[PDB]
């Protein structure tokens, strides 16, 4: 009846999953990791691998003036008392996770400056998040070729480009090497959770599609589901009311289709926040997909009425939420990013992946013109309003103050701007034609709604009771952060901590 | 009838071109740089930016036991006395080029291990070549977006990926920043050399297509042509007898079409070595192009007869030359690289760009099968010979010695592998694959004949006043050899520097 | 009559002087540099060599989001319109000075983070100042031994310690090499300006003591006096009303005695701001001298009444000005810095030079005790008030807020604090005895009052007319900054810019 | 009866001690480190932190052409077969020590050029030694203030000067951070080993003076004694026949008084090489102490007869041994270093600490004069012989050859000089100076006899169960030789590691 057996079964292979697998296997529990696709890492592999794990040994090594209490204060100020026990667990457990992981020879992190996202008590203007060190692929043997490549390769039919592995690729490559090095773990690809197996009300294993045949895998201590969210499932998204679209999502196409969330619902798990995501603006691509637009450093953005309606330097989640809030039947989705030839026709932001302007212009996702009047005609924006919007923005750039949306009055805004700008580095006149308009959509970096869990990642029913044997973390679980993206690395940070805590709970 | 005027006119924007431009502009000479395409850097931007500039302050900072004389000895042992004065100038001038460049705040290099390519007196088993440090694109302002991206982006309709600029992108980004910082240089894109202008036998400027209109640009001290070779021009290649093909060349598509070489011929410049290139094996792509295959660490390679015929770990240029030497009317071009599923279906080498196996298999550039017999059928190799070739190779892997081609008896071979011999691994865990391998290049190396200061020479050895060439616009001093990593950029940089110094006299 | 002749005669050898000398000699003017002592560099050699030269090529190479207009805006917000033409000249000329200097093979700078000092529009929280790169002494031949050593060597009978030359030593070593490399400059030590020589109302040279003989040196284009301020002259200081004391000054003992200022007065030069200095708190030394106290990270400070009266994390100039403002006949000079044994008896700040606690305690500059009551007795502070002051501060540390002086509500305050948990990194309880009290005095990093100059460094008479042939910069000139120390590197930055401009003017 | 207990008790806090403590605590053994003074690091903190740990991952990252066998060959050629098993263990274990340490986030090293000290097979002319990276003190929290400061601060009543921590301060700061980070170690200052405690013939702990009260600390696996040598104990030195003097030693004043060696003798430990030290010339200071003189780049040295008697560019240990060999009742100790005003009155060498010439001249340690005749009078050297010695040296400088002592015929000699021979410079531009030079040391190197795992041995070669020694508490495997930069720290680190590994079995 059972095909194989282990102490801890982990579904998924993102940062959280592999951290949970490591925590279990490092303390002697046999572990099996199941990855649906032919590559480990999921969206985590795509990530910059910034991780919000504050007040740990890593920041101490950088002399950073911060602490557990300062971080706790920051979360409380943003989130309120909703999920305060989970906020506490997140912050307090960070040091221990980092310490455990850094004990492994394959893992080292460092602090990297990148500001927290909201003005509030406890904010770090330079940030407090950490990153895995760049990784020479030869140092993890055959595992490197099993890591999912960066977006600029993975959506163009390519594997890893010739540099070292960095960001998400370093994170996942290092985590895989550490998991393997325990000698207690089995890492499987093309292995898909189908449903959970319950005996006497306790989750005791799972049914799994692999090699076209069904398997039943027994989990003596428990099952950690960290298999992403619903971002790739248009139906579940429509049903929940999630904004954006599956095709605009920056998750790997077809990977995160809400399987683990559904499997948990099927055994009694409650859910929450299904209409929420980790939002971001996306540059629409020729093929209908999107690219993560981050680090805006010029231009402005208008609705279909040719009017500005938000601070374009806002952090990506807040930018996205502002698009959705303003949207009336497609009036803000798409929005149009307007810019001049200051950067040779480049869009003044970082786009991931980074499709050449020529390709966008061929396809009509972007449009160019010698005057704002033509640009309006070609995009359907009112000519007079566009013209007017730009003149007004340019006036604001000259004075160095944006009275309307207060762009450039925040360290996040300033962090990305190049030198020799002007009075305000975030406000630069749009005036040296040709002029361009790029379509911007409501992308995501994964959804953040899912199964309700407690401080140790146990999945809960509607009455708050724990489903024995079942755990969830990362975007399979409803995030403690609610409607907020507090700073860089929260999605990976929360995924990693609660995967660790769930593995610790299974070890008791 | 002059549109504009300058002291030094530089055609091209590769490593050499920008080094020449910097050398001129740093000492006060007004300089104009003309790049044909919309991006600076050419093939140099694609490069790993390893540079063979031995015995300089950079290697001293790394405590490297090497010297000018040791490097000279290495070149003499490989190349003989052919072009010995240029060998001497190359080696002796390296320190000064590096010193000048590193005085600019935007430029720093470091030593990076990568072995020289031939067993000979003066070889460095760990290498002596240097590289520019990684560069944060925000540190050179608007120039970063004007640098040609890496191959893995540039042939898939993409710009720079999110990391730092490294290799050729660091080299060109840093060189551009240094050239701009002089305040004496004008950097132009979409500006194409059409022909040279001569008055009383001296090159005094050039005719240039830009903005759809013709321009005439005056060069008081001279014209440095470092606009690449003929690699992208099938006609010139066929006429010269150059092996390989334009479509297989790793140069940027349509950029290096021999324009500067032709313009030099047109005014009396002699040429040499036009049938030579910087060769490399290439993995054939679905669209007919190729990818640079370097750092082989497994598999074996067979001709169309299903037989091994070379050491597959040879340096890329020597590998290429071996393909050409063995080729009888397509018997070795293509060759087939045979490998198993040890790396999950990946090919056991570094391929640039790195197209996924699935794409190759969909297109038929690669072919897969559960047995060697089916693999033979699907590729048109003899089944018996293939089967036999593999069994024999696997025996050699087990013993740790390849008696037939001596693979794995050299530090280059070992450098890319952490078994009895790291370079010899049995092919046995199906599915099995065969990938088509072609005769690619990293640019051609034939061109205008020059002297030690880069002056272009006529057939009688006299110098064409006012005209200079370096990089692949010039015939390389290295003849039929690729001595070690970084020679193409190294020679381009030194002679571009020396030409600028000559124009300054 | 004339002993020798040159185009440009430079008096002094600090950062300004050598920058002026370079600017002249690089464009073909014969130059003679006169240094009073046996070593080049003065207080500039002692410095950290942070230089406030905003919006230049150096910051562009670090991607810094700042500009000339932003820096101008910062100065205007602090200084008002007093000296606005000089503010403009300072900011606008920075790029050209840096460019000229970096064109020399011996000179390179880099940006280094260190915050600006006042909350105001145009502030850089991370800073915008630059520094010379560390220098291997072998790279400038015999010149290295002619540079004045750092404070931690120069006041203890020592020459350079074994590392590379850094901070001020790098600055002066590199500047000297660049000046020498022109082949147009003569660098002299033990050569003292005595007085200026005037013919038909124009300064045409100077009288100079060297080798015990008097010399008369002719200056065809002019004389640049950048020979420091009056900091080492108790008489001039007392006459002008300058706070602090010569003995407490961090300038080299006996070097900057106001000679150039006096020589300028003697030929009609007006003066201003003679009662102002670049102030800082100083840790009183056994021998009566002081040490620059910067980067406070703990403790508190009380007046003679045992009460706090300032934010102890203030920038050093502001801290100093607060000491002087509060001082009533020695009630705040000295003040007492109170701290516990958290750092093993070390004082929680950077002190330059860094005299060991044992030496202070032996001499009585510092005093230690097991209880605050004894500590009070031994220092003459009221026991009740001290006890009370500390309890209240410790309460504030526990809450993480200092309601009384708002310490730790500013990026400068936070910049120096180590991670030590705690709600606020700048507030740490004083509680683990023994307890110590260190005497703190009103030190300086030079005075800033002097000869009135225009935008090209010409010395002016009371009516604003220019004294033909005479220029001043650095602390020989009255600073454009008035009563403010805007940020790190202003003293060197102003000295360098106006020395450059003066040399350019002489070249016309 | 026991005050506290641990698995591994380490006495001392130099590079060896902390490496041993780390090796133990990193693999889960509870560790207690005892430092006698109020600061960690001892002489190791003073050091340049050059470390002779050849053939490791660090040198591979620098592309250095060297290996374990090459280094072994070097040691064998110098030392012979005396202690060959320990030579082997030293060389073979270097990679593993470096690898373990560099796995800690707080530790990173890099190769830094500095030549090996003897002409012999296996020598590296550029060196093979490594150094810890410079360290920002804020990165190790409260530990920075617990590291002993550099000599130029520590003997003048000062703490750390304002730069980053470098050399020995970086080494010790980084090692302390790594030891603390394990969470298995307790670091104690002002805790002095008094004597060892033995039960049933096995060392099981130690008695320790701390806080004016005696403590007894139990060591379940063992006691590593790495508490320096006898350098600061004039009695033990005189008894053993050690040349030089305690006050001239560059160790911290009063720290290394041979306590651990005596404690080991008291329980049966044999000793060897007590008359040997890591010698160096020292510049005599006004207060009677000395300063390490290294990197001589000019001048010459005479005995009290006004005659040269050695190559002044010899490595410091060889220089010292030559002073001792020539000494007849003070005829060479002191010697006089003679130099001109080429460097403005500076002495042409690096001196640590670096006392100003004015201070020496006030005190009469140095003497200056306008002629060699006056200089001779003021120092008591024969005028004729001095004059004659200098003329002859200046002739040798003009030819570029020193026939008498062969100065400047070796890469060490040249390394410190940027003339026909860079190491030979005429002494001719007055004023002239004579500085007194004495026989200093960088610690003594005699001590307890140990085996390849650092176990302390009795006279018959049997191991004293539970007792280990490394660094200068142990008799060095190097005998009468200082092979190259970093041997003292290198040996201390390797055998401390091995001892901790042996305790872990
Ligand atoms: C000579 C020495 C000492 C003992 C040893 O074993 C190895 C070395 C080499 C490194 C130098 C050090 C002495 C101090 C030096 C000169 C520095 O201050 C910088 C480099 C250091
Ligand atoms: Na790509």
């Amino acid at each position: 009846d059972w095909t194989s057996e282990c102490d801890v079964l982990v579904v998924g292979s993102g940062g959280g999953a592999l951290t949970g697998a490591y925590t279990a296997a490092a303390q002697g529990l046999t572990t099996i990791v199941l990855e649906k696709t032919d590559r480990f890492g999921g969206t985590s592999a795509y990530s910059g691998a910034s991780i919000w794990l504050p007040g740990t040994q890593v920041q101490e090594r950088a002399g950073l003036p911060d602490s557990t209490e300062n971080a706790r204060t920051y979360l409380r100020a943003l989130l309120g008392d909703a999920e305060s026990e989970r906020q506490d667990a997140y912050v307090e457990t960070a040091p221990a996770v980092v310490a455990l992981l850094e004990q492994n020879p394959n893992i080292e992190f460092e602090f990297r400056a990148f500001p927290d996202y909201y003005k509030a008590e406890g904010r770090m203007d330079t940030g407090r998040s950490i990153n895995p060190l760049d990784l020479d692929p030869a140092d993890i043997g055959d595992l490197a070729g099993k890591v999912r490549p960066e977006l600029d390769q993975d959506r163009t039919g390519q594997d890893h480009a010739p540099g070292p592995m960095i960001g998400g690729r370093a994170l996942i490559g290092r985590l895989l090497a550490a998991v393997q090095s325990t000698g207690k773990a089995e890492l499987r690809t093309e292995s898909v959770l189908t449903s959970l197996i319950v005996e006497d009300g306790r989750v005791v294993g799972a049914e799994v599609e692999s090699g076209g045949e069904t398997q039943r895998i027994k989990a003596n201590r428990g099952v950690l589901m960290a298999a992403g969210g619903i971002e790739g499932n248009a139906e579940m998204r429509e049903q929940a009311g999630t904004p954006g679209k599956a095709i605009w999502s920056m998750g790997p196409f077809g990977a995160n289709t809400g399987d683990a969330i559904s499997a948990g619902i099927a055994v009694g798990g409650a859910t929450a926040l299904l209409d929420q995501a980790w939002f971001c603006p996306g540059v629409e691509q020729p093929d209908g997909s999107a690219a993560f637009m981050v680090g805006v450093r010029g231009g402005l953005v208008v609705d279909s009425a040719g009017e500005r309606y938000l601070n374009e330097s806002l952090p990506y989640d807040q930018f996205g939420r502002a698009m959705d809030a303003h949207d009336d039947n497609g009036s803000a989705v798409p929005s149009f990013m307007i810019f001049d030839s200051r950067e040779g026709g480049g869009l003044p932001a970082i786009c991931i992946p980074n499709t050449a302007p020529a390709k966008h212009l061929e396809a009509g996702t972007w449009v160019g013109a010698d005057t704002l009047e033509e640009l309006a005609a070609k995009t359907g924006l009112p000519a007079d309003a566009l013209r007017s919007t730009v003149e007004k923005f340019n006036d604001a750039a000259k004075l160095g103050v944006d009275e309307e949306f207060h762009r450039g009055e925040d360290p996040y805004d300033a962090f990305f701007c190049p030198p020799n700008g002007g009075a305000n580095a975030a406000l630069t006149a749009i005036e040296n034609g040709p002029f361009y308009a790029a379509r911007i959509v409501l992308s995501d970096l994964g959804t953040k709604g899912g199964l309700v869990t407690d401080v140790n990642g146990r999945v809960l029913r509607a009455d708050g009771s724990a489903i024995d044997g079942l755990y969830a973390a990362g975007n399979t679980s409803a995030s403690l952060s609610g409607r907020f993206y507090p700073g860089p690395g929260v999605p990976l940070g929360t995924a990693m901590v609660f995967s660790y805590r769930a593995a610790q709970d299974m070890a008791k």
